[PDB]
Formats: structure tokens, sequence, C-alpha cells
């Protein structure tokens, strides 16, 4: 079992015990551990804040406490340009001197491999996500030859129907990937105004339409394009999506407003950190979708659908039914990483959940 783990380079910046960095990290947490996003400059891969040399080496010193461990460096991301993308794995020329750029690169910093974030390609990038995958591993088996460990390659996908359908070609690029990590959690639409869940495990008896808004469909779909179960990583969040209210409904189906306010740390509208949840939780009502499982609370004309330590532990077990390559958590620095923010004086309380339940059989 799998437990990849995505550190956000943006998260030094936070105040207070907000900020992050490689340093809180538990070598022994993860298996393999992801510095997001690097950028691309000159059709080369190339780094985005200032000091990410100092910090991927500090990251990459974990590996000192424990050998087993795994690094890969991200490339996109939401901040960074489909079309950018679109447009390097469109022009042969442009797209081989990318691929030609990322193994030195890696090999300097010292990462295990390189991790694609191409956030949505469209139904004109299909063709060439295919190819740039393929030559991209083919780049990475031609240069083990200099008698090194094969550099490894992933990428974060999405889980709405219809973008897989739209720009995926999940059975060739499956077998060119060494795992592929669903976003699963992306599912309530930044678009309509309604209360709604962004990460339900199942489709929940109350709603027929868009059943293929959770992540039970997502992954079934995902096993029926042709993607091997031994290659699948089910992303798990460890954050919340926050929105303000339009009225004292607060049953499934409220009417909004729009997002929720910002989180004293994370600063940023409609999101909020699970330790920022875990203050916020103090003095609101929670409350449980059983048919999907999965958690939401509300307080003033604020209502917040997000994931605890049980969620988590059961989003783990269906993984291991459906015996799926592992498990996937969106941002280590989201979730309590010094551990004074959650009752319980633990550190990392949802990422050990899931650990602790892929540890059992
Ligand atoms: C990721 O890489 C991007 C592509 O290289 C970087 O971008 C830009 O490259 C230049 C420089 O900023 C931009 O054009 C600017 O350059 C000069 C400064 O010499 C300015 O005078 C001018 O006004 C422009 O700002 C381009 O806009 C841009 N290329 C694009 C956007 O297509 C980008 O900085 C980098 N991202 C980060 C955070 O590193």
């Amino acid at each position: 079992y799998k437990l990849i783990c995505y550190y956000t380079s943006w998260s030094q910046y936070r105040e207070g015990d907000g900020s992050c960095f490689p340093d809180a990290i538990d070598p022994f947490l993860c298996t393999h551990v992801i510095y997001s996003f690097a950028n691309i400059s000159n059709n080369e891969i190339d780094t985005w804040e200032w000091n990410d040399v100092t910090l991927y080496d500090t990251l990459n010193t974990l590996k000192n406490r424990n050998p087993k461990l795994k690094t890969l460096l991200s490339v996109g991301g939401w901040n960074f340009g489909p079309e950018r993308f679109s447009k390097i794995a469109s022009k042969t020329q442009s797209r081989r001197t990318f691929i030609k750029s990322v193994p030195p690169f890696l090999r300097t910093h010292g990462f295990d491999g390189l991790d694609l974030a191409w956030l949505y390609p469209g139904r004109r990038d299909k063709r060439h996500l295919t190819a740039l995958v393929k030559e991209m591993k083919a780049e990475f088996a031609r240069e083990a030859q200099a008698g090194t460990e094969r550099l490894l390659l992933s990428a974060a996908v999405s889980a709405g129907k219809i973008a897989i359908d739209r720009g995926y070609d999940i059975a060739q690029i499956s077998r060119h990937l060494d795992f592929i990590s669903l976003l699963t959690y992306d599912f309530h639409g930044a678009w309509r105004q309604t209360v709604g869940h962004h990460s339900p495990l199942f489709r929940g008896n109350s709603d027929a339409s868009s059943r293929f808004s959770n992540a039970d469909y997502a992954v079934s779909y995902m096993l029926r394009l042709g993607a091997p179960a031994n290659k699948l990583v089910m992303g798990i969040p460890t954050f919340g999506r926050s929105f303000t209210l339009a009225s004292s409904k607060t049953d499934v189906g409220a009417p909004i407003s729009g997002p929720g306010i910002p989180g004293r740390f994370t600063k940023e509208k409609g999101i909020l950190a699970y330790y920022e949840i875990c203050d916020f939780l103090h003095g609101a009502t929670t409350h449980r979708f059983r048919d999907q499982q999965v958690p939401y609370a509300t307080k003033g004309n604020q209502w917040v659908a997000y994931d605890d330590q049980e969620s988590v532990k059961n989003k783990a077990r269906y993984l291991k039914n459906r015996q799926l390559a592992g498990a996937m958590v969106w941002a280590l620095d989201l979730d309590d990483f010094r551990g004074t923010f959650c009752g319980q004086n633990l550190t990392f309380p949802l990422t050990s959940a899931v650990k602790d339940v892929l540890a059992r059989v």
C-alpha cells in the first residue's frame, strides 16, 4: 500500500503556526512526498519560489532519516495555465525539449521522479497527453542505462466523468505511468449555488442526477476504462470547502450566496485547512450525510463540508476492498501538522488515520 502525500510550496508564507516547511514532515508517515509545483520556462522544467533549491534540499534530507522514502516533483498545478501546457504538448519540437530537460534537473535536486498535474486536458489535448507520457517514460527508461535507479513517473487525474471522457486516454497512459492519483475531491461544482459536499464517498440515496459525482463512481469508471487497480491511488482531502448561506436553511439543498469567509491562516475564500476547521468546530452544529458518509458543520451563516478521522478511515477501507494501489492525501500542510489545533496531541491526524487503516491487512 502506497500513501502519496503532497507538500505545497506556498505554505511557508502563512503566518503564525500556519507556516509549514519540509521540516515539519514526519519521515515515516508517507511513502512518497510530492513537492508541489515546479514551473516551465523556455520549455524547460524550472523552479517556482526563489528558495525552492533550499526547500528541495530540506525535504530530500528526510531520506536520511528514512531510507525507503521517495520524493517526486510536480509540474503544473492550478495556478499554471492549462493552455501553457497544451502549447508544449502539441509541438513535438517543444515537447521533446521539455522531456529532455527533466532527468538532469531531478538528479541534481535529488528527486526520484516526476509528477504531472496538467490541470485539465481538453478534447484537443487527449492525443498529446498520450504522446507526452509515452515519450517521457521512454526517456526515463533510457536514462536508467547510466546505471542509476529509474525515475518514477506519475500523474494527477480528474475524477469527473465528463472530464475523463473529454481529455484522457486512460487505457493508453495507464501503461506508461507508474501510478495514477484520482482527484476525488473536486466534485461539488464551483459553478452552482447549493450546499453540497465536494468529496462524497457514495451516490447517496437522495438525489438522481449526476451520480457520476462521488469517489465510488469515479473509481468504478476508471477500472472500466482500463486502468489497473494496482496503479490507482484515491485522493483524500485534508481540507474543507466553505460557503456563506443565503437563508436559515441548513439541510441538503439550502441556498448559497457564495464561498465562505477566509480562514485566519489559510487566507483564501471558500477553503479551510483541517486545523482551522478544528477551531471552527467549537460552537458549531455537526451533521453527517449518512448516504455519502462525509461530514458537514454549520455555525452562523457559515456551512462547511469536510473530512474527519472517521470519514477518512472509511475511504481508506474502501480503497482496500477494491484493491487499489493506495491513497493520496492533498496537503500535509492543511492537516494538523503541528498537532496543537485538534484536541488529541497527535500530529497529522488525518494522514495518520489513513495510514493506520492501510497498515492493517
Ligand atoms: C514560469 O515561467 C513563465 C514562463 O517563463 C514566466 O513568465 C514570463 O516570462 C517573462 C518575464 O516575466 C514574462 O514577460 C515579462 O518579462 C519582462 C521582464 O524582463 C517584463 O518586462 C514584461 O512586462 C513581462 O512581465 C512573460 O509574461 C511570461 N511568459 C508568459 C507569461 O507567457 C513565469 O514568471 C514563471 N512563473 C513563475 C512564478 O516563476
